This record gives C-alpha cells, structure tokens and sequence, in this order.
C-alpha cells in the first residue's frame, strides 16, 4: 500500500507518482492533509454554487478561503501539518454554515457534508479521497488536470485579490469547476470541455492579475537589474507577491537594511514604483531549487511570500520567514494572506545581526519587456521580422526545476542561430538569462516579460503581431514554443495557451504523469503537443 500519492509536479517519482515521500520533501501525512483540504474545498465549491443558483449571496470571504486552500497545496508552498489541519477545520465550519442557508439541501455530495475536527480523522478520510479514488483512467486524468489548472488560476486570482482586484465570475467559475470534478455523471467530453473552459478562465485570472500589478506599481519597463551585492545587511524576498514587497521596502526605509529579490521576485525590479527606493539592491541568485545554497550564502533573513520553498537546512532555518499561505514547521510565519498590513520589524531587526551578502555573481541583466513595453516597440519589432533581422521568436517561458536534464534548455538557447529572439517569463529564464546571447539590431535576444503570470504579456504580444500582419491563425506567426513546466501554475499557463488556439507547443523536460494515454492522444491530435529530445536534434526539427 502507498503511504501517499501525488503526481502534480514535473519531478514526480519516475514520472508516475510519489508513493512514499515527495521528491519535494512533502511527507505522507502532510500530503494526506492536503488531500482532505482539497476534497472539502471542492465540497465547499458545490455549496457556494448551489447558493448562487438559488439566487443567494456568498460573501467574498468564502472566495478567499477557497483560493487560500488551493494555493496552500501547490508544490513547495506549505509543509506545516498544523496549518493544514486547521484550514481543514476552517473549511468544514465554513461549508457547514453556508449549507445551512440553502433551501434544498439535496444531492449534496459527500465532500460537501463530511467533516472532522480531529487530525486523526482527517488522515483516514484522505486515504479514500485522493487521486486513486477515481478508477476510470480517462476521467481521473481530466479531473486532476483541471484541479491543478484550478490551483494555478487560484494563485493568480489571490494575488489580484491581495491588490484589491477580484471578479465574481472568476471565483464563481473556480468554485463550480471544483464541484464538477466530483460529478460522476460528466462524460469525458464534458471534462475535456471543462479543461478548455478552465484554460479560458486561466487567461482571465492572468489578465486580472496583470491589471492589478500594473495598476498599482505601473507598467513594467526596460530595466537593468544588478546581480551583484552590497555591503549592508539585507533581506532576501522570494516568491511572486509584490504587495509584501511594497510593505517591506517602505518599512526598511532608513534602517540601513537593504532589500534583494530571489527567483520570481526579480520582475518587481521592472516596475517604476519600486525604482524609487534607494535601498532596493539587486536580484540574488537563480531559480528556486538552488536556495539551499543561495539562501545560505546570502547570510541575511529570507522572506518567502509564496512557493517555491524547499525544506530548509538547519544552517539557515532560523532566518527563514514565511508569510501568506507559505509554511514550514519551525519557521517563523508573518500573518497576512490578503495584502493587509504586515509587521516586518522582527525580520528587519534580525537582519542587522547578520553578515552582509556573500557575492556569487556580478554584472546585470536586462528585463521588463511586458506587453505595454513591447507594444511600444511594435513597429520596430515588426520591421525586424519583415527585413529578416528576426527570423524566429522562441518562447521558452515557464518554470525551472532540479532535473539535470534541464541543461537541455541552456544548450537549446545557447545553440539558437543569432537571428532569433527568446521570449521568456517564469523562473525557467534562469537556464539562459545569465548567458551572453547578444542582440539583434539593438533588441536583446532574451526578452523577459516578467513572472510566470507574465506569460500573459507574451500572449498579448502574439495576438498583436497577428493583428498587425493580418493573419487568420495565430499559429502562422514565426513563433516556436519550447516551454518548460514544474508545478500547477505552469499547468494553468499551458491550458491558457491551448484555449487561445496556440499549437505545436513543445513541453519538457517531461510530460505530466497525470496525462493518460487517450488524453495525451487528444492533445497530440488537436493541439499537436510534443516533448523534447536533444538540444541539437530539436534545433533542427523544431525549425
Ligand atoms: S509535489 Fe511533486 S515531488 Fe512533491 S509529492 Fe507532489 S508530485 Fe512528488
């Protein structure tokens, strides 16, 4: 018997699933608590949906619990059994009262009704509501593909909500989509249709977050980020939440403590607003998976606003602060999951007692090519395509990971002819944002759109070129898609691309284990998805 079963991220054991201990570090019991949190949440999804159907209101506070639950179960997000158990209790209470409000409490699934307050009971319930619970291969593949897509969506929705932006149609769809993954009467065609609709709402979440980020901190602009370090003690902030960064910087003003970014917080450097704080140093390190090394050589406090957090080493566990839905037993947690005021004076005091950062690289990188910035260079990018200056755009956005086969992406980018342009977003950029690919007619051969949620800009840019060149099919543009994925956020980006009609997508370093043969077949026949081989072989085939 398996102590657990999880295959939501690309590093899943044998690309089949984790049964004893997650490669990520997630323990059997933590994964069980996560399986219960999802079940009762979907259960809460059905209740909130029935209420809206009866014409009744559902306070937004409910939409926040749902998103918080989902996000907390994303890879490298929360490993704290105490916070998961309590969130399971919170969800049981919440759904128990919303359901009291219904008029016709009929047909409510088990997930909607079941409840427990004792951790031991939650672990038993989990043992029968996890993945395996769905027998039929094709319907399981689709139910979990949507659920993961819904995890990524929720995360983007929460960051938009943290900035005060939220749409009722988004929260309503999410909650209804979750309720449908428990419906035994949905055909496979229904689930395929729901997979595409999810992708659609995927585009909405990213568009909602794009607006929230840009509206509060300005449109990203061409920026030069220093990757070297200073001499003052500092705090390294990681993740994707920009709100926490505004508070951290306002509060670190005048204390002598500098602020650095890590992994997916690099893009914050691209915003005009944050450029007004003198103590906002550079971006330290690379993708998340090198944090055991980089968090250590940074010497100062490390703030994790979201995933990806790798189980800490004792050498720096004491200076690791989590916040929002992030969590690790033994690591100090700063309360706040809705952009409310956060008190970072403890982490700022802690930094004054730490050695300044130990430099590991010097120089700088260019970035800030989001939709608003590239559209302003449109005519210039278009004259380059027309003249043959830029023979091909290569989208390599996505998420990075530990797999050493990912050296592929570094060789791919390194081997591309010098008349091509790489478009990136997401921490997958680290595999090649530190090389020297030069430029084409003054346009960098690596255009960083931003975070993974900024794949949205790459999408906008493409639709724009299709309009300009008056093409009927977006796929007729000189764009090759060589995307890398890791967790559920990369999975909602993919479904967004599929809903937008983008085809010929190459996914790697491997294809999701939760994609069953027949389901994988449809992706191949309808959107022509493919995997990768050698960088030299694909540099020939892909073109
Ligand atoms: S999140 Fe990935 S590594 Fe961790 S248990 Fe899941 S599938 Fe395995």
């Amino acid at each position: 018997s398996n102590a657990m079963f999880c295959y939501q991220c690309q590093e899943t054991v044998g690309n089949k699933g984790c049964t004893q201990v997650g490669v990520c570090g997630k323990k059997p019991e933590t994964a069980a608590l996560q399986d219960a949190l999802i079940y009762v949440t979907k259960g809460l999804g059905q209740i909130a949906t029935r209420l809206r159907a009866e014409g009744k209101a559902v306070d937004h506070r409910i939409d926040r619990l749902v998103t918080g639950n989902l996000f907390a179960t994303i890879t490298n997000a929360n490993f704290d059994d105490d916070i998961l158990a309590e969130r399971v209790r919170m969800t049981c209470a919440a759904k128990k009262e919303l359901a009291a409000s219904l008029t016709d409490k009929s047909g409510l699934s088990d997930a909607a009704l079941w409840e427990a307050s004792e951790k031991s009971a939650m672990l038993a319930k989990a043992g029968t509501v996890g993945v395996m619970a769905t027998t039929d291969d094709d319907v399981r593949s689709l139910r979990w593909l949507i659920t993961f897509g819904l995890k990524g969506m929720a995360a983007y929705a929460k960051h938009a909500d943290v900035l005060g932006k939220h749409e009722n149609s988004l929260d309503a769809f999410m909650q209804e989509a979750l309720a449908k993954t428990l419906d035994d009467s949905l055909s496979v065609a229904d689930l395929v249709a729901l997979t595409l609709e999810t992708g659609k709402f995927g585009v909405s979440a990213m568009a909602l977050l794009d607006a929230a980020n840009t509206g509060t901190y300005g449109h990203p602009e061409i920026t030069k980020v220093n990757i070297g370090v200073g001499s003052n003690p500092g705090i390294l902030i990681s993740g994707h939440d920009l709100r926490d960064l505004e508070m951290l910087l306002k509060q670190t003003e005048g204390t002598g403590v500098d602020v650095y970014t890590h992994s997916e917080m690099l893009p914050a450097h691209y915003y005009p607003a944050f450029k007004k704080y003198a103590h906002f140093k550079g971006n330290y390190g690379n993708a998340w998976w090198k944090q055991k090394e980089e968090f250590e050589s940074f010497n100062g406090p490390v703030l994790l606003t979201t995933n990806c957090l790798v189980p800490p080493k004792d050498s720096y566990k004491d200076r690791v602060y989590t916040t929002g839905i992030v969590g690790f037993t033994g690591c100090k947690h700063i309360p706040g999951e809705i952009g409310e005021h956060k008190d970072f004076s403890a982490i700022i005091a802690h930094a004054k007692t730490c050695p300044a950062p130990t430099e590991i690289e010097s120089g700088e990188i260019i970035g800030g090519f989001a939709h608003n910035q590239v559209l302003a260079l449109a005519d210039k990018v278009i004259d380059a395509v027309k003249s043959g200056a830029i023979k091909k755009f290569v989208v390599m956005a996505g998420c990075d990971g530990r797999a050493k086969s990912r050296s592929y992406y570094t060789d791919f980018a390194e081997g591309l002819p010098k008349d091509t342009v790489i478009l990136t977003a997401g921490c997958a950029k680290y595999r090649y944002n530190k090389l020297n690919l030069g430029d084409i007619g003054g346009i960098p051969r690596v255009l960083d759109a931003g975070q993974c949620n900024d794949s949205y800009s790459l999408a906008v840019i493409a639709l724009k070129l299709k309009e300009v060149f008056g093409l009927e099919d977006v796929n007729d543009l000189p764009i090759v898609y060589n995307i890398a994925w890791y967790e559920q956020k990369a999975v909602i980006v993919l479904l967004a691309l599929l809903s937008l009609g983008v085809k010929n997508i190459h996914l790697g370093p491997t294809l999701p284990a939760f994609l069953s043969p027949n389901v994988a077949k449809v992706l191949v026949e309808q959107f022509n998805i493919g995997g990768i081989t050698s960088p030299q072989d694909d540099l020939k085939a892909f073109f």
